[PDB]
DNA sequence: CTAGGGTCCTAGGACCC
DNA sequence: GGGTCCTAGGACCC
């Protein structure tokens, strides 16, 4: 009853696209990210930049201190999206069981594929090659009997590599695996687990399910399952986007509502333009706003509303501004929309 | 010195029976 | 007394 799941993952996806499109960035540390003055962070970076410690989600200010010759690129999301469409169409040549997770990665369920004599190892390789031959970018891949093990495996031979985990290899692979490597166990959860003596899946295997359920809820059940290789989630392939949001972080904290409203006026056309791509009639389920203050607390207020409407967003923003801001500076304003169900 | 695009889970009160 | 919706917040992913 064992299935074959491939996880494909582009190498330094945005950076790799920028070097293809301008070879001059090939051997210099580059990074896609807002400038220091724009208070931005690194989206991604190439390997000459991560040699210096540059990571995704790092404040640009901290990147430039580690890597003073970093080259900041603004990013060209149409170029990234075109490559994403291309790779996904490459996936289609092999199976329709494709669940994309972002521009640059997808799960594939190749169980009932008889490409490459049903070898998932050689299907994964034949996709990386091909991506290489047709897009001049590289991908890493992971092959395992379940989703999360396949995702972990795609980082172990990154860049331009892959890694296979057979069911017979699963128990030994699990035994020393830090919990934080499990997709969905982040920093906060890992630090709680660590603080009661749980670091690896082998640790959680010595744990009672009931206790984990009491301490963590459904997350505790997830944690006990994954700790044993149990991950029965199917590769979906028909997930649909449920929301679209637009938010902006100013270079300077705003302190006056005239500043906020002017920002909303620039945000709204963008949100409308993007909603129309997926809902021409702008018919929606809910709309709302987001403010992030200078103490980094953030708040949203949204409500049932039937159609993208600028004035109600301005209205509810003004309300949020007055009712919850306490004279703090505001670093970010965002608009939001929850899409209708079908 | 802390982005912007998202997803999913939780939790109290409203509302319903 | 038990479901289901509404909203806010937050952990987490890319
Ligand atoms: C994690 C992350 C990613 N991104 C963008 C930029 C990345 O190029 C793209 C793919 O995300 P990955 O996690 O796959 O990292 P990567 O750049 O492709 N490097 P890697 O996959 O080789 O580790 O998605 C961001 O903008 N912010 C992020 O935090
Ligand atoms: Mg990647
Ligand atoms: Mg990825």
């Amino acid at each position: 009853g064992s299935r074959k799941i491939i996880h494909v993952d582009m190498d330094c996806f945005f950076a790799a696209v920028e070097m293809r499109d301008n070879p001059a960035l090939r051997d210099i540390p580059i990074a896609i990210g807002g400038s220091r003055e724009r208070r931005g962070v690194i989206s991604t970076a190439n390997y000459p930049a991560r040699k210096f410690g540059v990571r995704s989600a790092m404040p640009t200010g901290m990147a430039l201190k580690l890597c003073p010759h970093l080259t900041l690129l603004p990013g060209r999301f149409d170029a990234y999206k075109e490559a994403s469409n291309h790779i996904r169409e490459i996936f289609s040549r092999y199976t329709s069981r494709i669940e994309p997770l972002s521009l640059d990665e997808a799960y594939l369920d190749v169980t009932d594929s008889v490409h490459c004599h049903g070898s998932a190892t050689l299907i994964a390789q034949e996709i990386r090659q091909t991506i290489f031959n047709e897009l001049q970018l590289t991908a890493s891949a992971g092959v395992a009997p379940v989703k999360f093990l396949a995702k972990i495996a795609s980082d172990m031979n990154k860049p331009n590599g892959q890694f296979v985990i057979t069911p017979a290899e699963v128990p030994a692979f699990l035994q020393t695996l830090p919990l934080a490597k499990i997709p969905g166990v982040g920093k906060v959860s890992a630090a709680k687990l660590e603080a009661m003596g749980l670091r690896t899946c082998g640790d959680v295997q010595k744990c009672d399910l009931v206790m984990l359920l009491k301490r963590f809820g459904k997350f505790g059940r997830i944690l006990w399952e994954r700790s044993q290789g149990i991950d029965e989630r199917d590769v979906n392939s028909e997930r649909l986007r449920k929301s679209v949001g637009v938010e902006r972080t100013m270079a300077e904290d705003i302190h006056h509502w005239s500043e906020c409203e002017a920002i909303i006026e620039r945000l709204y056309p963008e949100l409308e333009r993007r909603l129309a791509k997926v809902k021409p009639d702008l018919l929606i389920a809910r709309q709302g706003v987001k403010l992030k203050f200078d103490d980094f607390q953030q708040t949203t207020q949204e409500h049932v509303w039937p159609r993208l409407n600028k004035a109600d967003l301005i209205a509810t923003a003004r309300k949020t501004w007055d009712e919850r801001r306490g004279g703090r500076g505001v670093r970010l304003v965002g608009l939001h929309v929850t899409l209708l169900d079908p």
